[PDB]
């Protein structure tokens, strides 16, 4: 099959990974010098956060030039060496294609805000690149996203004398997508990078492209047709390149972003629905929500693969959970006011699980065992924490912690001169949490993530098998099978903080002996009614092979 | 004497040595271009791993066709050139005869599985080719060999509706040697390759041919009979060709596989008894087990030679050691569960000795100075590592490392496209460990190996002399003599990491000076009671001649 | 006692150790980022090569500003940060003080060469800073040091129309120490850096300060007097700092550079006389030169410590050995013409010993076991090679090799943009020889060197003891004792490539039991008349204590 289903993804921010030149800002030269690290870890595809020239009011998601490299990050030549050194190691690389919007600093917008007509009486073709209103009464009662910052989705441009549309910050004007020229401007941005050998795109904020009155302005089939033709552009001109969608919607809406077999859209979507039910289930010690929402996912096209994740550069989103579930998650996972932002929790993985490695390893094994491809978030494989003294979501985007030398080894410059300060607290700082330390530590989390990704690699049912949940008799225990190519895997996990027991409904498998994927130690044969007793300790994960 | 008595052997796998044409698979044209390297190393006989057509579920030890060349390796023409060119260089070649079993894919088994009688009533002559049972309760309490994969030595064939026998994988059904038609299918399979000029065979899994109730199904007198008739055949139709047995059994059962003068069996068997004791002694700094298992070896026929070896394409086998011996070896040499498989340790020689050249050289000098003919495992002469992310025993069968270019010089294809990934880790990777490196390096393991073989060749007592152990007064120091044709070699070797003192019982040799084989530097003459005091540095090996 | 008697020194070159900003040149930010490496290695004092502003016609030993930081290396703030971080880790630092001469680009010399009298008829105070002759016929019959470049020690200045003196390159005019203003300018250079906290100075080319007619212009009493004044100044104004002298003279004249108890000079001098004899003896397999030269060295003052070294940033100097010894050394260690330069051999340690780790380990242990404090040349602890296609002695100054990524870890710039190109040959290139590789290799030369130093730390008789050579009966075996604080170390070393036997004269120690410093393994007790038989392997080092 396609390369993205066997892939392990790793999300990083070039400005934050390795500063190669002492100026305090990560760049492609330094990132290139770390490529062996990512290779040796068991990563396959690097997803890089936006690398474009930008005033960095949304850390690079306000693009001011789709066709350059931000000067903090080096040059386009540094980009081409990096992509060269990447593929030379067997790694794929995808970028972040910020389609929905541009920075107010983009040349397109500085021209649109002159007016609908120029001072020489000509039409201004750049004015209909964005969505304008005279009073700003359209689409009202539609959801604000950055609720802690923006009081509305319409803001008044003082020089253009009209309101303009923006689903995100005021300085990120929504692009107007009924205009087929804008459709062509981003087809030709996708082309500029796919020409240089880039292996695909993560596509940012796909649900909110088209806006239609009297609807929610999400998942409009008009938006889906823009994606349907983006896929056809790629299918024809750049076969084998990966399109991956950020679609945080409820399960039935999310699969629409794959398309159908006849009309394809995205190869991969992020599994935003299962992500919060992992954390809920851990605090409730009850895995029902994991099975419920996973059963609300319709089957995907042949070419589709889910992208599974635990965290990313954004807050932990609570936009697609019920009001009760959102209230529970604030109570369980956000004790301090400061950890809240925009209907979500802005904390790293390791802090959220109270730095419990037992819980960390648990959710990692479930990330690795659910159907799809996993994406690790840079630094989670060593246990990085966060700095909520930093505004917006930049509390999870601190520099990668390489050693206990200057600035954690991220730069030769001092921590106060780095773009974001490297974390230095007693628990998560780079004196305690860094790569070099965990390569010498025989038992480190880094070693453990590498070993576990090896354990996955060697069992292709993880990447391509089916899922069948299996009754356990205990809500704390979640059991499922993965079948593919006649290998059958049994993946039992305890979500509770003490010893739990269960009766697994292994009736399809009477006469088979489960044995461990690690060490090939055999468990007792399934017999009789197929009801198989287990005890598990707190947060244990049993990874098992059903030998027939 | 016989040619295999003076020979240095070298075990390689065609699929994995050298890829000629760029498709990622080693082949006979590639192997042919490397015969000069092998010649110059000091090697006399190549033993190749199974080259026959095969679905490769045991890396070609599941044979689908005894009279062909697997398409990966080229053609039978390519085979014929290879054997001409090897013979042109004074090299012998022996193949691998997989007698005990064939692949489920072999057209024999596809026929035998259609039942005891044909759809037209007539009896199916191929059915009695394999061993069957209606309930599969026979031969129980017989050892499983691949304990990590197979729950039983019987497996149900869904179409023939009965159980068949297999000492190894379920896709490797045993051949029925009670049926004398099977004995003749292998004689004629042997005849095929001997007719083409091949100089011999290593025979695979010879203890497990015949199975009988109430016995362990190992070293059965019936099995030996079949072997006796195999040597009687070869002795008659193909004098001078070589039969070498893989018989891992305890000292008293292994010597049986030579036969007697009156009734001969193999010319050579692998000296498995001493092999694990070499490693134990290094870890205990106690050379006792070596002398004890060597002492339990009864004298072998005139024509017979032991095949001495440190490692191979299989795990380090812990099947013929005591329970405490086995448990000690796991502790000392398998820190990870990953390192274990099937009552043994799946690791290359250099990793087993922590890449300590001083230890690597020591076991090699003992390999070269024990009585028999040494075999080198391919790549251990430049110190290759292993890859334990690869399943089964594949982790010691990664591609040979010729230089630091694309895929270590094994192929123009990417490492990802090689049949096994060429090792690229910072310690053993082909950037650090390769043949071009070590032909330039004046002191490399490669040149050391070539010189030690050169030194051995100069002293025929190494290949044909007797073995008298000598008292040292220090379990850490192993001392013995070799006596042949008037030469007396004295082989003192320290198995301890620190300096060690010893008093050697050279009472028989009072009046004679010991002198070094290398450099002709004499030690003090032996005098008086001939208790000869010696000091040794860590892992030191003294190769010495006793003057006359 | 004093800190430099217990210190392990480490010689590095900032421009060549670690580049912290991508410009291909090592700098102090970079060197700061590598301080934990040196700390963990067991290094105590960093001797940094000249770091001053200079046109680098002799790699910075032609100084053009004694009170600044060469812009390649960063700023004086960077230097202050480095000194703070070095001291924060218990590391001392010393600089290289180029006393005998400045660059012709030095402000003083641009001034001096204007003439004795300026355009306005008034005299030029800087003319008498340097050594001038009207026809250049003085001090005739005086050695030329840089014989492959310079034809005379007098050169005609174009503008001054006179001859100036230079024991070195013509772009390094000798300072004139009969002028007392000169003497004050270098007390003043000393004070500047000694005021920033620098712990001392390696003093360059100290024998050749004062020149006098009718002498060799070496080791003259007037030169020693200026050095006594330099010691007096530091003794009073900066107690506790280190003056270390580079004086390669014959054993008699070397010891003068310590001064007397009453009129002290240098705290330490390099033990140049012994350095070639270590190499002579390894090739002859006869250690009498080691003993003869060590015994021509008179006792040193109470404050004196020797500095022992195998190699450095220069050539292996053959200036102070006989004509026959020098011809031998050329035959043994300079097969190619390209390997000689000015009475000496310009190769790194590992190439000199054919990359034989047995011989590298032997001479390193003698380095650690002779009387003195040891200085390690950077990269020798990982086995770095040389690049003899670079001019002068730069072949041994190639960038440190850290990992196997871009430029070996030395810089993110490409190798072709690095000040000197990092080695990439198949034997010594950073793809085979680098720090990260050798941290993962359980048996690397780096770990060996670390552990051998730790062994040395544990036994103060190495730093502080006396030395008595011990008869052996075999010139290939060098045996001596180190006695201090009633601890008695016996050190035995074989300089030949085969086994060697000998009879240690241990009469002073009858009744004592020798044990290995590593492992505490006992040799037999000395009995009888203390004539102790020993056998050694090739290049063995027995490191023994005599248990009382
Ligand atoms: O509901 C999904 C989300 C989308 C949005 N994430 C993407 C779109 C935004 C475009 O400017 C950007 O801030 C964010 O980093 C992107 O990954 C939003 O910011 C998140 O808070 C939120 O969890
Ligand atoms: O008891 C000795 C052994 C025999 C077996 N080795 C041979 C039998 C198998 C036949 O299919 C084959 O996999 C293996 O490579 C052969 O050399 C076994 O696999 C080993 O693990 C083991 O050391
Ligand atoms: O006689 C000993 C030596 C001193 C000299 N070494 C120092 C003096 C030179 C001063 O310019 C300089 O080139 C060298 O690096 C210094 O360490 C000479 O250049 C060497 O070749 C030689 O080994
Ligand atoms: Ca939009
Ligand atoms: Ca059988
Ligand atoms: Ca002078
Ligand atoms: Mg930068
Ligand atoms: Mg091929
Ligand atoms: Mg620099």
């Amino acid at each position: 099959p396609e390369w993205y289903k066997s892939a392990v993804f790793y999300e990083l921010s070039v400005r934050t990974f390795q500063d190669g030149n002492g100026d305090g800002k990560g760049d492609f030269p330094g990132l290139t010098s770390r490529l062996d690290y990512l290779k040796n870890l068991g990563v396959d595809c690097l997803w890089l956060l936006p690398w474009f020239p930008s005033p960095l009011r949304d850390d690079g998601y306000d693009v001011a030039d789709y066709r350059g490299i931000h000067p903090d990050l080096g040059t386009l030549d540094d980009f081409k060496v990096f992509l060269r050194e990447a593929h030379a190691r067997g790694l794929w690389v995808i970028g972040d294609l910020v389609t929905n919007h541009t920075s107010s600093d983009h040349p397109w917008f500085q021209a649109a805000r002159r007016g609908p007509t120029l001072p020489d009486g000509s039409p201004n073709e750049y004015h209909d690149y964005y969505v304008w209103s005279d009073e700003g009464k359209e689409y009202a009662d539609t959801r604000i996203i950055f609720t802690d910052t923006e009081v509305s989705n319409w803001t008044l441009d003082e020089q253009a004398g009209k309101y303009y549309w923006h689903r995100f910050f005021a300085s990120q004007p929504d692009l107007n997508y009924d205009n087929p020229k804008v459709v062509e401007e981003l087809h030709g941005a996708a082309r500029f990078w796919l020409d240089l050998g880039l292996d695909g795109f993560r596509v940012d904020a796909v649900p909110y492209l088209i806006e239609r009155e009297g609807t929610s302005c999400e998942n409009l089939p008009e938006t889906h047709e823009i994606l349907k033709g983006f896929r056809a552009m790629v299918d024809r001109e750049y076969p084998g390149r990966l399109l991956l969608a950020e679609a945080n919607q409820w399960p039935e809406e999310v699969v629409e972003y794959f398309g159908t077999e006849a009309e394809p859209e995205f190869h991969m979507c992020f599994n935003f629905p299962v992500m919060p039910r992992l954390y809920m289930s851990l605090k409730r010690e009850d895995t029902s929500s994991i099975r419920e929402i996973m059963g609300r996912l319709p089957k995907i096209p042949s070419f589709g693969q889910w992208c599974i994740f635990l965290r990313n550069h954004d807050e932990l989103t609570l936009e697609m959970v019920t009001d009760d579930e959102r209230a529970f998650m604030y109570a369980a996972y956000a004790p301090d006011a400061r950890m809240k932002i925009n209907v979500g929790i802005r904390r790293r993985l390791a802090p959220l699980l109270d730095n419990d490695r037992r819980r960390i390893e648990l959710l990692n094994t479930v990330l690795l065992a659910l159907p799809g491809s996993p994406v690790l978030y840079y630094g989670d494989e060593i246990g990085m924490g966060d700095d909520l003294g930093l505004p917006d979501r930049n509390g999870v985007r601190t520099p990668m912690q390489w050693n206990a030398g200057t600035s954690g080894g991220f730069s030769t410059a001092q921590p106060s001169d780095c773009f974001f300060p490297p974390i230095q607290d007693p628990v998560y700082g780079f004196g305690r949490v860094n790569v070099q330390s965990q390569l010498q530590d025989p038992s480190s989390l880094l070693k453990w993530t590498a070993r576990q990704l090896e354990l996955r690699r060697a069992h292709p049912a993880f990447a391509h098998g089916d899922l069948t949940f299996i009754e356990t008799g205990n809500p704390a225990i979640l059991a499922f099978t993965r079948q593919y190519d006649g290998e059958t895997l049994l993946i039992v996990s305890n979500f509770a903080g003490n010893a739990q027991a269960g009766l697994l409904d292994l009736a399809p498998f009477v006469g088979r002996a489960p044995v461990t994927l690690s060490g090939a130690s055999p468990l007792p044969v399934v017999t009789g009614n197929g009801q198989y007793p287990v005890v598990m300790g707190k947060y244990d994960y049993y990874w098992l092979r059903l030998n027939s």
